[PDB]
């Protein structure tokens, strides 16, 4: 991680640390940084997942909204990287947050099935199937 890379990554991390509520300007700014610095894609992904793992219940959702915005507006390679840990990330988060936050996690998932009316799933079909099965077992989605 050279100089320029370390500067950019450190800045992304500082901005992410201010995401304590549903901030549109911060989410859009992180989205623009992701689109303009694809070379640092992997560090941005690690930063977002670590944030989700370490912060309080409420704040876990907004970090997930940053992930959602980047994946819907920028697309690859972010959609591919996040697909790798999406199930474990979503499940562990769901099991550690309140029920109102859970309905918002559920609606976010629904739009992942048909984003921007494209008719094509946002993430790997497998991750999404596992999440749906988890939701059914948690009485959060209708059985078939």
């Amino acid at each position: 991680m050279d100089h320029d890379t370390e500067v950019i990554v450190k800045d992304f991390n500082s901005i992410l640390e201010e995401l304590t509520f549903n901030s549109r300007p911060i989410i859009t700014t992180l989205t623009k940084l992701a689109e303009e610095n694809i070379s640092c894609a992997q560090y941005f992904v690690d930063a977002i997942e670590s944030r989700i793992e370490k912060c309080m219940p409420k704040q876990k959702l907004y970090a997930f909204y940053a992930l959602d915005s980047i994946c819907k507006n920028v697309g690859s390679p972010y959609t591919i990287y996040f697909s790798r840990n999406l199930f474990n990330l979503y499940k562990r988060t769901y099991l550690l947050v309140d029920n109102t936050t859970r309905t918002k996690l559920i609606n976010m998932f629904k739009l992942w099935l048909n984003p921007n009316d494209t008719g094509l799933p946002l993430f790997e079909g497998s991750a999404l199937e596992k999440i749906e099965q988890f939701l059914i077992k948690a009485s959060a989605a209708a059985l078939e």
